[PDB]
């Protein structure tokens, strides 16, 4: 009778060992991870890269007759027949100027390049930048690097490219960061006389705070800043460490692109777009990097734009961009105050030779800074390693039947002898 | 002497095994969890449901003499004695309209319904919606579905109700989302001539971005949008998975509500309120769902409001809403640009046959989109499961005394003799 | 041949046990932790303390001739030679007043000057409501910061009970209508260090256990808008060494009852200024002597700036293990509505323009009646290590602690 109770106890114990062991094994092959959040104080923080664009792509006073000829349809200033659209709400002077530039009688077309057009007709930072301050000391427009995006000629402060060393901040708070007073030059905006898809009613700038290791993607990752306010941006540096397969989904390999030195998801997207447009239309857009020839406005109309839209719509499988394992993100909180005060309106108007109306509707102040001298870390950590797996299997294997790998080897010994 | 040192080693080993084993047991019985954060790229994102209200509950030009008679005191247009309050700083015409509407001389009242009054007097989406675009293609006011909230007649885009399929976005950024130009119609706002508790000075709209599975709760979960700016709202889809008892506190059961098909904490809140008001006052407010009769303004005055206030403090234990285990939340970052530009102000003024002053104080553009085509996941994960407990107990049990469950069974066997 | 493969299996098995066991040993000695996020529903939430300053340090109408004499250079209204700045863009009345106050023919405490000349909450506070019930200016406690005379609602200091809210949403919180008094702003005729073009207020939402640090931790609120602030209470629990970096011993400073990272920062600053200049600035607390405007120019400011740059290691403030933080999301609506501008203008005896350029409404509340908890939790405890080493020790060679002791015996005998 005792051998029966022993047989039942050994059988049930071996069954429990079976299901528990297969449980821990399956849990290991899920490759599970859990997250470790930490806050690290630092004596210094590397200030990020700040890219800003004017919402107006190009200045009206800088557009020329040749520009209307080649890119008149693309710039939406002229209709398909090289004639001005509906004149509703058209200033007499502006409409006469445009009508004069669109005469096109005995006109010899000069050579035209999209990057030349954006570079000269775009808003000059030397005119927009009314004042610059970093850590309380003056900055020059030479700190701003020209970057071409979908919005046109844009500028990146502290880009850290072309061998310039990146700036640091040793104190947090509103004073100890970037602080620029900009004039968005609303007088230079393209007149809107007729409704169009490209017609926009916004006035202000668009800013993206990003690491120097990634290029700007201002059309998607930027936030707007409106004239007439001083906007504060409190930043919190975040350092992210992800896990590669089979734990998570990250880009383990450096994967350097021909266009960009360091791999980033932004660089992967704009690289994918660049390759697609170069293959499909044999030309490259203004914002894209490389050595390819830039598109002509005819190529823009008949190939480039429908090609990108078709790439977005047809299938995401062509452009699948994984996230790198080491990522520096910047968190940001926005707040506003009014500019200028009644005590300063006259002084600003006289300082920049403008009317107080103009100052009120054209001046914005951007204040970008770190809230405090610390950074957060978010790390994906492996939850079950092979040492822990063997430890649990050994513990339960020793608890239920008290056997070992040598014991199973001995049972296989008798099986081979049998 | 050797058996004595052996006895000391076995005793100390058995004590240590005792305290370590009870340690792992107690840690298991705390039922602990830890969190798994992950970010997932996606080729498509389901666009959320967007509900907005005008801050002005009902239009002044649509209020009628009968409305003043029944709900004049409730709307704060008339005083306790059904008379207009002080006319201080009242436009002559503006007051003339109200004085004529509140005559009540030889007036034979007609039936009155609160939901009819809000549905007819509230701001019409056909007049507010100056332009609508979703993913660059035009939308109609018919895309917005009417929901009645505490703020009055409100509208939900991509509500996904009545069999409509939920919309998706295949690109991120400002262009590729919902983008509406609204006229908040500040001329239709209730005149404020005298101080009252209900008096408010704000002008604009209130928006809540929420999953289609939940009803809006704009009085608590909404954010404001001011006229004269294009407000960008960058959304981040977050997918949350919680643990039921005994690990955490989540809804293990489906939790069928009578009013709503899907369970949500909001649906639980307005369910608690609706049930409480039906039991105490036998009527429901406009925002509440169901089939009960709507309250009359007298019922609102003498029963509903004090009942809700008594519900907040006295019965704070009475309404307990557990959180569901699988929840889709949307995070948001707001930024603004100025509207309109000087190059467009007059074109807007002529396009909508308004003065530039009006455009300046009445037009707002709302741009709701996903920052990028990805979603975050926040999961509560069990930290100590029974397999790990048995493995650790077996490991320490085998390290300290080298025993097994069969060893203790044999010890009970020898003890049996 | 069988004993040879048995011996090799025991050798290799002991090697595997060695590397796995040392693996768990080293992993345990990393002292790792992982994060636990949780959301806790509550019937009540303790409302935070809200400190706000006007961006304008002191009122122009309250400055007197003596104040111009002593602190004229510091306040930037007068130059080093006690003369008026450039007369470009100067109000005729303001310039006549300043020249008259600067007559300096036949003609001071910093805290008296800030306390009396600063913006009075009794004039700024046009309306106050908390949970729908009226509040008085006496509920705000005066705190002196770098911005000047500032005010803290629900400060909870001096034994006052902390306020609670039993409902979430815009109505059920603090709601104040303020007049920033833009007419009292210092006239700016020439460039100066204090010169600012902003108009509005600065707010910091913080727990009562920590002092305000509004020049660094504040956000702006612009006039002409009602800004809503949705708050989410967060409770953070950190680990002390060797797991993390937290202050296990509170080691509260004499200046403040409860230890906070901010309180440690301003304590270090006060101590440094007392050591180098034998005086304390306006914002600093204690019983120490306040600086004179001459002391400010030649000692205080360069000492503070040099303290930030020269020795950043000197002030090391550890983070406490239990920290209550408040998350916040801002949004705006326009104030006043066209239907309400006239009533406000007449109610407060101002022009409709003045209301447009001076009135702001602040609405601070909890989004919902819950709070988040973020806890650092130990990933490998000594019981788990002994369990893993025991499991692998029993799987690979099947030995025990008693087995190793017996091996020491048999080795000792032979
Ligand atoms: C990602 O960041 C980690 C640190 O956060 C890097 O790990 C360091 O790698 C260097 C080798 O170049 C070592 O000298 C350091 O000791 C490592 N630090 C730690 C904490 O392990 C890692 O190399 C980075 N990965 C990439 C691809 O850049
Ligand atoms: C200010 O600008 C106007 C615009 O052309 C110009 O005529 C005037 O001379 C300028 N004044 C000064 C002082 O430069
Ligand atoms: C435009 O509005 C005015 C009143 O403001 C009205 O008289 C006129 O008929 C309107 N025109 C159109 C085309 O609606
Ligand atoms: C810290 O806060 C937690 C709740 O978040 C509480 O349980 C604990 O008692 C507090 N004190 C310590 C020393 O952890
Ligand atoms: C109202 O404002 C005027 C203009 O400054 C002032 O003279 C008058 O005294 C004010 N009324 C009161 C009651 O303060
Ligand atoms: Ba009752
Ligand atoms: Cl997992
Ligand atoms: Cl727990
Ligand atoms: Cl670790």
């Amino acid at each position: 009778l005792k051998r029966v109770v022993w047989a039942l106890c050994f059988m049930g114990s071996l069954a429990l060992l079976a299901l528990v062991c297969t449980n821990r094994i399956q849990y290991y092959f899920l490759y599970p991870h859990v997250t470790k959040l930490d806050e690290v104080a630092a004596t210094r923080l590397t200030f990020p890269a700040v890219t800003f664009c004017n919402l107006n792509e190009f200045r009206f006073s800088r557009v020329t007759k040749n520009d209307l000829y080649h890119a008149g349809e693309l710039l939406a200033l002229l209709n398909n027949r090289y004639e001005i659209p509906d004149t509703q709400t058209a200033d007499e002077k502006q409409l006469e100027i445009l009508q004069d530039k669109a005469n096109f009688r005995n006109f010899k077309p000069k050579p035209f390049n999209m990057l030349e057009f954006y570079d000269r007709a775009g808003h000059d930072i030397r005119e927009m930048l009314l004042s610059c301050f970093f850590r309380g000391e003056q900055c020059s427009p030479e700190d701003f690097k020209v970057v071409f995006t979908r919005y046109g000629k844009c500028y990146t402060f502290n880009a850290g490219q072309d061998g310039k060393p990146r700036l640091i901040t040793m104190k947090g708070g509103t004073g100890n960061g970037l602080e620029i007073m900009l004039d968005i030059q609303q007088d230079e905006y393209l007149p809107v006389w007729g409704e169009t898809d490209e017609t926009s009613f916004e006035a202000g700038i668009k800013v993206q705070i990003h690491s120097q290791d990634e290029p700007p993607l201002i059309d998607q990752l930027g936030f707007g800043v409106a004239p007439g306010f001083q906007t504060f941006v409190s930043c919190q540096e975040q350092r992210l460490i992800y896990l590669p397969p089979p734990w998570g989904d990250c880009k383990a390999t450096t994967g350097d692109s021909e266009f960009y030195d360091t791999y980033s998801i932004t660089a992967c997207r704009i690289d994918c777009e660049t390759r697609y447009l170069v293959e499909n239309c044999n030309c490259r857009m203004v914002h894209m990097p490389g050595d390819a020839p830039y598109c002509t406005p005819e190529q823009y109309k008949e190939c480039a734009d429908p090609a990108l839209d078709f790439l977005v719509e047809k299938d995401n499988e062509y452009c699948v961009c994984e996230m790198p394992c080491n990522v520096t993100r910047y968190g940001k909180e926005l707040s506003m105050v009014k500019i200028p005060s009644k005590a300063s309106a006259k002084y600003l108007a006289k300082k920049y030779n403008k009317s107080e109306q103009y100052i009120g509707e054209n001046i914005l102040v951007l204040d970008i800074f770190f809230e405090a001298l610390n950074y957060e870390t978010i790390e994906q950590k492996k939850a079950y390693e092979v040492a822990g797996l063997l430890g649990d299997i050994g513990g339960q294997m020793g608890l239920f039947i008290g056997a070992s790998i040598l014991t199973v080897l001995e049972l296989f010994d008798y099986a081979y002898e049998v």
